[PDB]
């Protein structure tokens, strides 16, 4: 079955994980270099031994092949997955007077009535962004994110360079280039992130008419990161194969520190009982090839019948 | 044996390569995506089935770690690697008058007395940049090469970033980091450099008071360049290790493209004949740590017992 690999890796992190000291709390188990692939032809590899929800993912990287880095079109769409990283910087401000939040998630963990408020004080977070412009610009943009590495990375010189507009033209002229890469990772920005790119850099390749991409990430949350990770990379592919009239591949995922927090074990342990299902299958509007003016409901998943999703706690 | 992984490579490459246009002449049959890790413990992972220079690699990671980027260093130690790339921005010069080169190397494939002549002005070349300062200046500094890429990431203030000494110093500090990277590849550099950085990035890792590094490469000669590619990351890790203090590890290589040309058939069907040897044993001087003030005497290679070189045409 076409997910193997991934139920390989977490079996794998759970012999040979040594025992790590994570930026949290909830120790880790890890491991170092790892390399699996998925024969995109097979199938989109979506995990069935799980419930992931796609739109979720569906939206996010149209966020990233936009160009986009402000939180309202997830909003607009449901897509909570960002909003820690820019309702942080807004507590953060003067324009903020309400109650007092160090570090929390972490400091939700230890969960009280503050919780609760604290879904508040988000509530009135995302709503601000929502409907006021002006707010939206100021705590709803994130900037240094995915959408802007991808299309925007900011040059010396002042300028701003399309990074994955220039390697799809590329794929397209040059389709026997070992060049075709498009990196997140800016030395000059890395040190000043809260979250430097877990998924440092791709590369494009193509074989017999056929795109394959490889993903390099630094680091991985083999329970609650991996299940996305894989369904937003192999998704890429079939959107840079889409445009570029060329049949789809293979997609490997190669990782620096994949691991797994102690606070998944049980949840890991059983997702790994049941046996993969026949895989889903990707569509893409035929009628329309921009990637980049792509939309939602131009993007199909079809036959997707997983087992329910599993409840963890995020990673601590 | 712990050459295996690289002989595998090269059988994995003879079965599952697909034949490939190559931006030269000489087809390639070539794979995308491919991990192999050395145990480091094990001994310098040297090719043994095969005679590999290591004061030349000796040599060519000092000028790494010393933030050079003139070919005197090189030239100062006999190291001719680097010869043709700034050379030829030589022989595109005003005060070059002498005989007409286009694209030379393969213009010297069909070598005719040209190509001795071409000699005498390498010959010409290397020693102006030898004796003489300005010139040296001129055309012996490469600029955006690995010595600078690694300690001289330029920034859009003006400044200059030290990714391996910012590391390094990080390594000691948070030797848990997943944010132990350094790039060579800079997209706002990319489009106008000769040869963009075959060896993509790179990231370290510390498990048990051991050092691990693993290097992603975009492209690679599995005959010609891997047996160098090897020991100069191994060697990097020691030295690493070696400042920091801390036991070694493992060593893992990963690919995109990696690919052997077809003029180096027979030459590397022939070394997949010799079985290997024991690995030989390095070195570092204990009584120096600064692996930046380094010298080529602090490094020893020990047992090293190889079987010939072969002789097989420079990639065409």
């Amino acid at each position: 079955m076409l997910e193997q690999p991934y139920l390989d890796l977490a079996k794998k992190v759970l012999d040979e994980g040594h025992f790590k000291p994570d930026r949290t709390h909830t120790g880790t188990y890890s491991i170092f270099g790892h390399q699996m692939r998925f024969d995109l032809s097979k199938g989109f590899p979506l995990l069935t031994t799980k419930k992931v929800p796609f739109g979720l993912i569906k939206s996010e990287l149209l966020w990233f092949l936009h160009g986009d880095t402000n939180i309202r079109f997830l909003l607009q769409h449901r897509n909570h997955i960002w909003d820690e990283w820019a309702f942080e910087k807004w507590v953060k401000s003067d324009e903020y007077h309400g109650p007092d939040m160090t570090d929390f998630g972490h400091r939700s963990q230890k969960d009280p009535e503050f919780a609760a408020v604290y879904h508040e004080e988000m509530a009135k977070f995302d709503d601000r962004v929502l409907h006021d412009d002006a707010f939206a610009a100021k705590y709803g943009d994130l900037g240094l994110v995915y959408g802007s590495q991808w299309r925007a990375w900011h040059t010396s010189k002042g300028d701003t360079i399309d990074q994955l507009g220039d390697v799809i033209e590329q794929i397209k002229t040059h389709p026997y280039s070992r060049k075709l890469i498009v990196s997140a990772w800016n030395p000059e920005d890395v040190p000043t992130m809260a979250l430097p790119p877990c998924h440092t850099l791709y590369q494009f390749y193509v074989n017999d008419g056929k795109l394959s991409l490889q993903l390099y990430q630094r680091s991985a949350d083999i329970f609650l990161g991996v299940p996305f990770n894989i369904a937003s990379y192999a998704l890429l592919t079939h959107l840079v194969a889409h445009e570029c009239g060329l049949e789809v591949g293979e997609f490997i995922h190669t990782f620096g520190d994949a691991h797994l927090y102690v606070n998944h074990l049980d949840q890991i342990k059983e997702q790994l009982s049941r046996t993969p299902r026949p895989a889903p299958t990707l569509q893409l509007n035929p009628d329309k090839h921009d990637i980049f003016d792509f939309d939602m409901k131009d993007i199909k998943l079809l036959n997707y019948d997983p087992y329910p999703a599993i409840k963890a706690p995020v990673a601590v």
